[PDB]
């Protein structure tokens, strides 16, 4: 058995499948491979089931990468609004949850059916349990620029389009596949670290274990600047949420991370109104008011905030308190594994990409699409409109040949 497909993409996730859908429509034969059982495994994972497929705010700084000149051109060829519109034009119901974030009313099974549907309409072919391995690059052959096995058969095609994802989720099927096949044809690859995950306490705050469960708004702020005003979670392991999610893109190891408490309020305002209004009452019962009651006890259980009248409390210590909500310098001791990062930072270097195409500069015929790319985003729907982007560019460029 000897296959042969015009078009061959490996990985039959976000990016894979859209582009898969655009070639067809484009009428251009292709075949999918995914290792898993099912389509779209993260898919049907994301937004907590229901799928936050884009955001209504994107631009190229919402996305992390060695190369920041890289993403614009495929974000502005193919918008959030394109897509937007075809999922409204395709009968799928959403809304926004908060900050652009969209999500689908009726499950993350509408974007994989929708995307299985426009697949089966055009004629492109999806096989699955078949695990993509020995790439070879063929030479006089104009036909035939890259073979491969799949399975027990090989196949042959004109452009290969690598769609195989990160590293997180092990579990789910995520292989380094993608960067195996850089890395054999010389292609750089920028070091892959998970991102979009929580972070471990180091020793001295395990204490802060207690306070499991917990939730409150802050703003963190990493060391280059970045900061996020959002819900930061008390764990077992450390502090997770959507804050710290967020600045886990823009943190470094061996970094620290300053975190706010209180972003809204300017607690020695209010420390102080309570001075005149409340002189009688306790630190405990003003602070109370301000933040959860088991972490302004904890302080207190382990002697980091003193318990007095209001009264008695000097303007110094009035200050210090307040730098010291509004400052916790924390250093995590790391970050948690790719079975709870929701993406992988690094990839294949964009630099040797191109920015219009998505083909390899290096090796023609060879296309890289999603997140195999050195290309991050924010959490809140930016990473899957990366893989719709990048996938049309790729699509859009090889119907044109
Ligand atoms: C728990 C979780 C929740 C998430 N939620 C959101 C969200 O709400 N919004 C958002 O924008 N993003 C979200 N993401 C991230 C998002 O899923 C990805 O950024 C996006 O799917 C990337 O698309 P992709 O096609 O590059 O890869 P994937 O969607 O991962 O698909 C690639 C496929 O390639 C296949 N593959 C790998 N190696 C091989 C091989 N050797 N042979 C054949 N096939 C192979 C895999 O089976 C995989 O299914 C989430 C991620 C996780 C883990």
């Amino acid at each position: 058995m000897s296959q042969y497909s015009e078009n061959i993409i490996i990985g039959a996730g976000a990016a894979g499948l859209f582009c898969a859908a655009q070639l067809a429509k484009l009428g251009k034969s292709v075949t999918v491979f995914d290792n898993g059982k099912k389509i779209g495994r993260k898919i049907l994972m994301s937004g907590g089931g229901f799928c936050n497929f884009t955001n209504l705010e994107v631009t190229p700084a919402h996305y992390l990468s060695q190369n920041p000149h890289f993403v614009k051109s495929a974000l502005a060829r193919y918008t959030n609004w394109d897509f937007i519109s075809l999922v409204a034009e395709q009968g799928i119901t959403y809304h926004e949850k908060e900050l652009g974030q969209l999500f689908c009313d009726e499950g993350a099974e509408q974007i994989v059916e929708m995307l299985k549907s426009e697949c089966d309409k055009y004629g492109a072919k999806i096989l699955l349990r078949s695990e993509v391995s020995q790439v070879e690059r063929i030479q006089n052959d104009e036909k035939v620029r890259f073979v491969l096995q799949v399975n027990s058969t090989q196949w042959q095609c004109k452009n290969l389009i690598v769609a195989t994802g990160g590293l997180s989720m092990p579990g789910l099927g995520a292989t380094p596949f993608g960067y195996q096949i850089a890395e054999q044809f010389g292609i750089p690859v920028i070091p892959p670290r998970a991102s979009l995950v929580p972070f471990t306490y180091r020793e001295t705050d395990k204490f802060l274990t207690a306070l499991s469960g917990i939730s409150l708004p802050v703003t963190i702020t990493a060391l280059c600047g970045k900061s996020f005003y959002n819900q930061l979670l008390f764990t077992h392991r450390g502090i997770s949420g959507p804050a710290v999610l967020q600045i886990s893109n823009y943190w470094q190891p061996t970094e620290s991370v300053e975190i706010d408490l209180l972003p809204n309020h300017n607690v020695e305002e209010e420390i102080n109104q309570a001075k005149q209004s409340s002189p009688k009452q306790m630190l405990k019962t003003i602070l109370v008011r301000l933040l959860p009651k088991k972490l302004v006890e904890l302080w207190i259980e382990q002697g980091i905030v003193q318990d007095e009248v209001i009264a008695n409390i000097s303007k110094v210590r009035v200050k210090n308190l307040v730098d010291f909500i509004h400052h916790w310098e924390f250093t995590p001791n790391g970050t948690e594994g790719y079975r709870t990062a929701e993406v992988t930072m690094g990839g294949v270097d964009t630099k040797v990409i191109s920015s219009k195409t998505m083909e390899s500069n290096q090796v023609s015929g060879l296309y890289f699409i999603g997140e195999v790319l050195d290309v991050t985003g924010w959490l809140g729907g930016y990473n899957f409109q990366w893989a719709w982007s990048s996938a049309y560019a790729c699509a859009l460029s090889i119907s044109r040949q």
